[PDB]
């Protein structure tokens, strides 16, 4: 329905199959070339984005004012085209949403899209050793999601998947602000 139409125009005009040395891995283009990525794909100088060889002109991983990791990378492409700006879609401030689809779209995965039902604050998680801030929370039962995903709910893009415990899913919460 609504929910969905919105999370097709996202992956239609935002959301593309990239491989990095880390693996395979959802990026959200958010307007211009810039474009974000869960921190654990860290991107080198050149990225493969829908099987063509980009060069990373800058790529910063985003703390909180504690410097403590949110798990987020923003990267700047070397590219002509420009993405679609979906910034007023992130809310200002981090936010929990019901009925929450999750868009995944790697090449060993494309165009797809998980219902994650709802996803509510957590804040403060240690994630696979790493302090980590701004968590959200969801039902995810894989030991398997590794590559990002964009967190959608009707007509709000609201965080990018960034691991789990093998039954429940977290995500990096986005604000708009990261993207200013
Ligand atoms: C790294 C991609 C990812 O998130 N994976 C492989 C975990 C998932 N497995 C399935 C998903 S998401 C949705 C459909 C069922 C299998």
């Amino acid at each position: 329905g609504p929910s969905l139409d919105f999370a097709l125009s996202l992956l239609r005009r935002n959301v593309r199959q990239v491989q990095t040395d880390q693996g395979h891995f959802t990026m959200l283009g958010v307007r211009d070339r810039l474009a974000v990525l869960p921190r654990h794909s860290q991107p080198g100088k050149t990225i493969w984005i829908e099987h063509k060889l980009v060069n990373v002109l800058d790529a910063v991983e985003l703390v909180d004012e504690q410097g403590v990791n949110l798990e987020l990378t923003l990267i700047t492409l070397d590219t002509n085209e420009k993405f679609r700006d979906i910034t007023k879609f992130i809310p200002e401030n981090i936010s929990t949403a019901s009925d929450a689809t999750l868009v995944i779209n790697t090449e060993h995965m494309p165009s797809m899209f998980v219902p994650v039902g709802d996803v509510v604050q957590y804040g403060f998680l240690n994630l696979s050793g790493k302090p980590t801030g701004r968590t959200m929370m969801y039902n995810f039962p894989t030991k398997a999601g590794q590559c990002g995903g964009v967190v959608t709910s009707v007509g709000k893009i609201i965080g990018i998947h960034i691991g789990g415990n093998g039954r429940q899913g977290f995500c990096a919460g986005l604000k708009r602000s990261y993207f200013a």
